[PDB]
């Protein structure tokens, strides 16, 4: 298919180097062998069935426990299996075709599952291999949610409304009250599996701001919303001249400006290699709200910055090319996730017409700076 | 009249959910009026023309017999009036211009007879209806203490002290030595009646521990104090998730402090009525003691809980409005007491000043959990 000419080409076929006594982190349960797979580059690599299998466990696998984590931005329920492992779930909070109102700021926008399918899909096409995995669900929330859960605080918030249906909204502060609440049609209501990373007791993750984070208050504009050569400074910051940093910075927000994620206040790192690593990719759940408005603000550390890698740069180039082109090997994945379709197509028609943004801004900046000084060099 | 405006508007109008055959604790005398008026949600309601009334026969009823209560922490009361009915009587410790020492812990500090009067006014001020009627009165301590109580340790405790006036101190711990006796010039010591509550032969009253009670020691730290998520583990435990509960903690914790009273060691309950009532709010000697100081510790409940109640809410805003504002409204009500000022008026300064605290508290508290979880809605289908 379209998906079988991209991971064959050699531009997908890149080798990691060998990997030492460190840069590991640590037929067992999926859960299990995906954590172990981690390294210092990526998070599972092209290969390495586990994944496909860890989204076929996060499916069907059977709900035996739901904790609420309390005191978030919106809601969050954390799913426990019969096999130990565990994982994250967003539900559904808006419909498929609705987009985020225009006079709404980037900090009213809703968590969707949408976005969290898509941007694990979007990000495993562009051969980041950042993202956790997530699937797509159906959950009987009489039978996977409310009567599996001794979190009263949870179990309490579910009533049933004139429409006789079954609703309920937990405890954050975005949007959890009876008005914003979550109500099945009459009783299953939807939402997005992400899998797990290992336990923060055995796995410590450093938490990260990023420098580009938007001012989260109204009329106070953010240090670079008013500074144009703030990438010069940027540059000689401390942990951010001595990667794969930079680099890989310039990697993420060409993956938010895609899905128009405008919400990357924090990024999280694994701690256990250092400074110079790969940045999880987690929490994505505010892309694809507008697909037929492109956010550039996202993409204004690539215009301002300009600087590539080779790697995700030739990449970029080559899903431009009908031949291969982001929409259909977007379209042609996520037609293995249940919640199909993921995603309506005019999000997956402004995955290509946004590409191509990135590509021009990297034109009018390759002749600018030049070759070299633009785009890094991977391929070795 | 500043107090006429506030019962006329609508927030003061909230009438209570029908009372069953429960609900009622029972099924004339004023005071026992005032019994037979307690049901589960409140202790006597606005209308209630008795406790006005009640409130005259602590004023002027004859003092028959006056006995001392055993083992209290400081000096404390019994008058029992001709009518059969009794009343709870604190004396005179503190006077009006006088504040606490800055260096006095909570459990150091005097219970005095202004904090009794002014929290029942405060209280119904705040439409709670939660304190037992207290009304000031001076006593002729030779003609209606001493020659009228069969208690050997209240009478050998009267002396004549070398101004020529008569003192007594009676027989506790904190403040009954001849150096803190209480004397009148030459004879009459002045001090608060407050209103018996119902014998508790025929109605028990469990007694709760409250979650934020201070370790009562220094150098100690209290389990709230060293923990800002305290509260989240505290709705999750037995009897605080289920009311109208944590909300009628907010009520008092709210109540005690405007007034300063950081003493709520305990808060008792009705049994008759279950986890299900309200808060009997008792013993406010302790507050009113400092009124240039505003004191934050007793308000940790709330910044940690981050939830109220929306009569409460809309009332507490409403009372910071200049046409209502507890200043006028404070100090129209205790001038109805033969005390009168019962609270200096830098004490009614601070009441407006601590007000505008809590407001603030939850201003800053509802934009970051958000209304919804923090202010409930007990307004449902109410003016």
């Amino acid at each position: 298919s379209v998906l079988q000419s991209l991971f064959e080409h050699p531009l997908y076929r890149t080798v990691l180097p060998d990997l030492t006594e460190e840069d590991t982190l640590f037929s067992y349960p999926n859960w299990l062998r995906f954590h172990i797979g981690i390294n210092r580059y990526e998070l599972y690599s092209r290969h390495n069935p586990v994944i496909a299998a860890l989204l076929r466990d996060l499916l069907s696998q059977k709900i035996s426990s739901v904790g609420m984590k309390s005191g978030g931005t919106q809601l969050k329920l954390i799913m426990s299996f019969q096999n130990y492992g565990q994982a994250l779930f967003k539900p559904m909070k808006q419909t498929r075709e609705q987009e985020t109102p225009p006079d709404f700021f980037y900090f009213s926008d809703f968590e969707r599952h949408n976005a969290e399918i898509a941007a694990f899909h979007l990000d495993r096409i562009l051969d980041f291999r950042r993202v956790p995995p997530v699937a797509g669900r159906l959950v009987n929330m009489t039978r996977e949610i409310r009567d599996v859960t001794r979190d009263k605080k949870l179990w309490r918030t579910f009533f049933v409304s004139p429409a006789n249906n079954i609703c309920f909204y937990g405890e954050c502060s975005y949007y959890c009250s009876t008005e914003h609440a979550l109500c099945g049609k009459p009783d299953q209501i939807e939402g997005s599996l992400a899998a797990f990373l290992p336990d923060l007791a055995l796995a410590k993750r450093k938490t990260w701001r990023n420098p580009w984070r938007r001012s989260y208050h109204k009329r106070k504009k953010a240090e670079w919303e008013v500074d144009p050569d703030y990438c010069d400074e940027v540059k000689q910051t401390p942990p951010y001249d001595r990667g794969t940093r930079l680099l890989d910075i310039m990697d993420m927000t060409i993956f938010d400006f895609l899905m128009g994620n405008m919400d990357r206040h924090h990024y999280e790192t694994f701690e256990k290699f250092g400074n110079d690593t790969f940045i999880i990719h987690l929490d994505n759940g505010r892309g694809f709200g507008k697909h037929s408005h492109d956010e550039m603000s996202i993409l204004v550390p690539l215009t301002q910055c300009c600087r590539v890698k080779r790697s995700t740069y030739l990449r970029l180039q080559l899903l431009a090319k009908e031949e291969y082109k982001l929409s259909s090997l977007m379209e042609e994945s996520l037609l293995q996730d249940r919640l199909v379709p993921v995603l309506i197509k005019p999000h997956l028609e402004a995955l290509d017409r946004r590409l191509r943004l990135v590509l021009k801004v990297l034109s009018d900046c390759v002749e600018k700076d030049g070759f070299s000084a633009v785009v890094e060099n991977d391929l070795d």
